């Protein structure tokens, strides 16, 4: 087992990581900015340093403090969790070359999967079902460009290469507004990501969100533990995601999950990873690949007993995977609902210092977060600050038990989504189960 690792993160998940590395016998270093001085992990972890300023370009996002910090520490391997430099090929290519082990995929394979049109073409070369697509960058003829949108089908929807979930994309429904559409979203993307380049998609009506979750070893072994449904979401972002997906039968999760296990021995997939579907008609489309561990990993988590983050560490010291496919069952089910600091009539971010506290416990109550009473929550990071996660044998168990647990939740001293939440948790049509990607919005306005 790794002997001492630093976790290139903060909020939730650097909590999260430091307990496995705790149970694991792993000694902790914490990397933080001068703003995270407070972070329970920080406070909890056998070694910090400080990385940098408040902002999180020169903190977090500073890969040669980081480096330093893990070469101070006698540190062997760095964990950088979801978002930051956690799909960074450069960041993954340094650490190795440094002679760390990256707690995630080899640096080509970010690379491959962090470009979204070699994504496609790698999905598509294993056998992974798409959206029909451009099958390659879009050029400057416009009369290719017209009948590639003939041969596919208004309306489609134009996406940057460089980008991703809804960052520098636009719908067009007819052919007046697409000479206008690809050459405004390949400068939005020339503009945050320095790439151009830009593809032709099918565009969904009502789509589902339902994504795969893997594990793989460097080694040839690849699993999948079911499906999340993550439909429910503002403005491109998850605000409740549950598993398994209701509706989705063994049948079906037996298929794609076959096509995501495959798909990580074609790539040499390493460590967990996510396949994103959107999920309409009966029909699976990838549209993107997080090549790391995501925020709603703990519902599947709950549902099949495995310890991704144990397993992330597991698999990083180099550990063939222990578990065959045969061995990994869903059992009863898990709702996730995101806790961020932010106003519920303006959904600006709403940071400043909790001054009471009180956590939701009982049977099948799982509470993931690093605040606690007179912690104050900085403007400089996500509002995302805790996650709540309730289990229990069936879906209506999981939900009565994620209601109960809502309204014993108390954040005081700033403002919270809670009250959405609770609101989310009482819909009749998420209590049917199945609502899609446009769902929470249309409830909204
Ligand atoms: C993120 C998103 C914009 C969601 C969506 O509506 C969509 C769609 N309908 N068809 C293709 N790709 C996408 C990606
Ligand atoms: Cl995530």
């Amino acid at each position: 087992m790794l002997d001492k690792i630093v976790i290139a993160n903060r909020g939730e998940i650097a909590l999260r990581i430091l307990r496995a590395c705790k149970e694991l016998g792993i000694k902790t270093v914490a990397v933080h900015s001068s703003a995270d001085r407070d972070l329970k992990h920080v406070l909890l972890a056998d070694e910090t340093v400080c990385i940098g300023p408040a902002p999180s370009v020169k903190s977090y996002l500073n890969i040669p403090a980081i480096i330093s910090a893990a070469e101070i520490t006698g540190a062997v391997a760095i964990h950088p969790g979801y978002g930051f430099l956690s799909e960074n090929a450069n960041f993954a290519e340094q650490v190795e070359r440094s002679g760390f082990i990256f707690i995630g995929p080899k640096a080509e394979t970010i690379r491959l999967m962090g470009d979204k049109v070699s994504a496609i073409a790698a999905m598509k070369k294993a056998g992974v079902p798409c959206v029909p697509g451009s099958d390659g960058p879009l050029g400057d003829d416009m009369d290719k460009n017209r009948a590639i949108a003939k041969r596919i089908g208004y309306p489609v929807i134009i996406k940057a290469s460089g980008g991703g979930g809804g960052r520098g994309m636009r719908v067009v429904r007819g052919d007046a507004e697409l000479a206008q559409s690809i050459s405004m979203t390949r400068a939005e993307a020339k503009a945050a990501f320095s790439n151009d380049m830009v593809y032709m998609e099918k565009y969904l009506e009502n789509p589902r969100h339902v994504e795969i979750q893997v594990l793989a070893d460097g080694q040839g072994n690849a699993i999948y533990l079911a499906e999340r449904d993550c439909s429910m979401q503002r403005r491109h972002q998850k605000v409740v995601e549950e598993a398994p997906a209701p509706g989705i039968t063994p049948e079906l999760r037996r298929y794609i999950g076959e096509r995501c296990a495959k798909a990580c021995v074609d790539i040499g997939y390493r460590g967990a990873g996510t396949f994103e579907f959107l999920f309409e008609n009966g029909e699976f489309y990838f549209i993107e690949m997080n090549t790391r561990i995501q925020v709603e990993h703990p519902v599947t988590e709950m549902i099949t007993g495995v310890d991704l983050i144990k397993e992330q560490l597991r698999i990083a010291a180099g550990q063939p995977l222990s578990i065959k496919q045969e061995e990994v069952h869903v059992r009863g089910h898990a709702v996730e609902c995101r806790i961020n600091a932010e106003d519920p009539n303006t959904f600006l971010p709403s940071p400043g210092k909790i001054t009471r506290f009180h956590a939701p416990g009982g049977f099948g109550v799982r509470w993931e977060s690093h605040i606690y009473a007179g912690y104050t929550v900085p403007p400089y990071y996500d509002s995302m600050i805790g996650k709540l996660i309730c289990y229990g044998e069936n879906r209506d168990v999981a939900i009565a038990r994620m209601k109960n647990a809502l309204q014993e939740l108390i954040i005081d001293g700033i403002k919270t989504n809670v009250d959405l939440q609770i609101r989310i948790m009482n819909d009749e049509n998420f209590q049917h189960g199945g609502t899609n990607i446009h769902y929470l919005e249309k409830k909204l306005g």
